[PDB]
């Protein structure tokens, strides 16, 4: 075994391993969605930055997770990034109401990997998932909700204004 | 009695012990209004920004309040701050009105705590009560008034894009 | 339910009320020692100074606590805030004394609602209790403790001098 | 009459000089004070500040009720500044109360002079007195109360320590 590796289970490992994939499919989804409002029958700008932004957030997150796999002694390995279920979004309010499905989706597998370690007395890997992906994602759960909130009282996507102002006010 | 005490009646006394009673029930709120507007499915940053300054500035009061009655030898005698009538606003030109409403019945006290003053010939009294509390809530008063009238006349609740922009451009 | 909610029990919703309303509690009872503390027969401002500081950090975490339940997808239900045991706290040592008391109550109801997160398996309500609620208590109570100690050692109440010298130097 | 003079009764001009003289006595007596704190036997150098600073204070209310007097059209008719009560005032706690006897004296002929100005429908001299005499009055006595209740605390003047330790720390 590594020469660093203290209180570190197997489970624990592979957890870690699946939510790195985890977090490079949603990393994909963000740029799926910031490459669909980029797009010339779309012409949404700041809809295309944020999910360009989230995209690099959820980049940052697998990197702190590999990190923190290598710092643990663990091993990293790799699978393929599947591709997300959709190119095309149809809506700011759809692709906002899918990205919150991701981010509960991501807040679960965190919960399910905070009680494995939990089970298997790892304070370091649950003050590791709660003090850099719990509030983040919970931040995020909040953020993406009240977007969808708003978008759906300004009577997106019926109404062509609403996500044009939502584009300019909001995102902007 | 106090020994800086000097023209102060204990009617006046009870008086403001009452209003400072009424001045931090409506701290109180203006709390439960921005919690409400705090919420997921309601999402208005700017009206719960807005109603938590409102709070900030009630507390205010109500501390000025208990410094006057400290100052003129009285004692402050606190009671149980009442919870609010509602914990859903429905709306923000409903909250809105309600704030209004409360601002006026704030007034009629002060106006009455101003007349009690006159007759046991206080002039002390009677001024800080001019200076610090009527003109402000007389504004207050006027700056709700034009809020309620821009949303009744955006077509605040029916209109979504209305509490939104209001939101944007005159809260923000 | 909450677009947002996840994870989160109602049992817990209900705890975080509960310490929203004590948290308020103490504030009004930090504020009621204030008011003690600036009256013109007692006349000690570093005393009320600091009482005041109190009870706008108490608002804060209250503030905090309710900004937790609306990011967490529960509903904020506000009670009405009991007015404190007493308005004449007859010393700058009994204040303190009745400060520490109510800090350690205060934490003993955050230790339950800790315990109750742990025991529904809700890591980042445990996260936001440890990080944002224990360790300011714990340094409260301890410096709570600290003061009491040395007022003790002076001689207060009985020595007249203790209480102003402890005003002078450890609050001012 | 004044070219200038309109709606001022003779009544409030004697009253205004009665009160012309009472301010310039108050000033007296409160230098009276400062030289027996400057004493080589009493030997309260921050005592004698402030009973200097406070003679200066009125001196100045004094030119600014000779100032209201000559722009309202009355005419400044000067008595003669009787010599305070005493020259031995035998303590920094005893002299602190006979303060707040002057001051609360004083107090109480603004209010008589408020009265009068309010039966003979005179808006402009009672917002004057409540603007420029009534409140600073107040806080006067507050702070002269506040200082009586800190020297008694403290066991003066009995305890040698207790006036040099207040000289140090309240009025220092």
């Amino acid at each position: 075994p590594s020469q660093v590796r203290q209180n570190y289970h197997q489970d624990a490992e592979a957890a870690i391993n699946r939510q790195i994939n985890l977090e490079l499919y949603a990393s994909y989804v963000y740029l799926s969605m910031s490459c669909y409002f980029d797009r010339d029958d779309v012409a949404l700008k700041n809809f295309a930055k944020y999910f360009l932004h989230q995209s690099h957030e959820e980049r940052e997150h697998a990197e702190k997770l590999m990190k923190l796999q290598n710092q643990r002694g663990g091993r990293i390995f790799l699978q393929d990034i599947k591709k997300p279920d959709r190119d095309d979004w149809e809506s700011g309010l759809n692709a906002m109401e899918c990205a919150l499905h991701l981010e509960k989706s991501v807040n679960q597998s965190l919960l399910e990997l905070h009680k494995l370690a939990t089970d298997k007395n790892d304070p370091h890997l649950c003050d590791f998932i709660e003090t850099y992906y719990l509030s983040e994602q919970v931040k995020s759960i909040k953020e993406l909700g009240d977007h969808v909130t708003n978008l759906r009282k300004m009577g997106a996507p019926e109404a062509g204004m609403a996500e044009y102002l939502f584009d300019k006010h909001t995102l902007g």
